């Protein structure tokens, strides 16, 4: 069963198989006085390890690396955070220092300056405009349009039809739209459509948050971020 919130402390990871060679990884953190879970993905990349997204602060990301030599042994040689928030690249100085080569569109590594948060080394080029989709190894990179924030990217891994929605997609059981400050809350729909153009046979579908779930999460969040426009 996949890990919730109330299961994992602050500082611990849990690492969950979708796949053969495909697992999320789940990590908790703070955040204006509530816990909350978070999702990332591992995907093998021939002999290494492929991270999508940190876990969310220095601590769980050493954890998380941890976890993945303890339970998979294949060294983390590349990191693509999908937006700037810290949730995607708070961890990314561990990374680093780790021996893990860091990267993100340039997009999120400008806003993630002005942010002030950590900042991916390697630039991630031909993301630049909505529609954008690049090869990284055994994953696609996909740019749908702005969403849960301008920068936001997706995820998808051809060999077992894994969508790593990120924070764009909500899970099934949240039904309120709670912070979106950086939010595009006019084209976050068009966004999720062009997910859902890109990737109609998708099988397993992560939000960035939560219970992974299938093609429903796209419709399912549509619904939340346009109630939340209509009042
Ligand atoms: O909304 C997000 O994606 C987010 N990321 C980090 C903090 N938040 C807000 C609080 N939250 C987390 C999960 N659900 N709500
Ligand atoms: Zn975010
Ligand atoms: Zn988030």
């Amino acid at each position: 069963e996949y890990p919730t919130v109330s299961e994992i402390p602050v500082g611990e990871v849990r690492l969950y198989q979708i796949a053969d060679g495909v697992w999320s990884h789940i990590a908790t953190q703070s955040f204006d006085g509530a816990v909350y879970p978070s999702n990332g993905l591992i995907v093998r990349d021939g002999d290494e390890l492929l991270l999508i997204d940190t876990a969310w602060g220095a601590k769980n990301t050493a954890a998380l690396l941890a976890e993945i030599e303890k339970q998979i042994g294949l060294p983390v040689t590349r990191a693509v955070s999908t937006h700037f928030h810290d949730d995607r690249v708070g961890g990314v100085d561990v990374l680093r220092a780790a021996g893990v080569a860091t990267y993100a569109s340039p997009s999120t590594r400008r806003l993630a300056e002005v942010e002030g948060n950590e900042i991916p080394t390697h630039s991630l080029e031909g993301l630049s405009s909505s529609g954008d989709a690049v090869r990284f190894g055994p994953v696609e990179l996909f740019y749908p349009g702005a969403a849960h924030s301008t920068d936001n990217l997706v995820v998808y891994v051809p060999s077992a039809s894994v969508l790593y929605g990120g924070c764009a997609i909500y899970e099934l059981s949240r039904t309120s739209a709670g912070n979106v400050a950086d939010a595009d809350l006019a084209e976050w729909p068009t966004s999720i459509e062009r997910i859902q153009q890109h990737y109609p046979e998708a099988q397993f579908v992560i939000p960035g948050h939560g219970l992974p779930g299938g093609l429903d999460l796209l419709k399912h969040t549509t619904n939340v971020v346009k109630a939340h426009t209509n009042r």
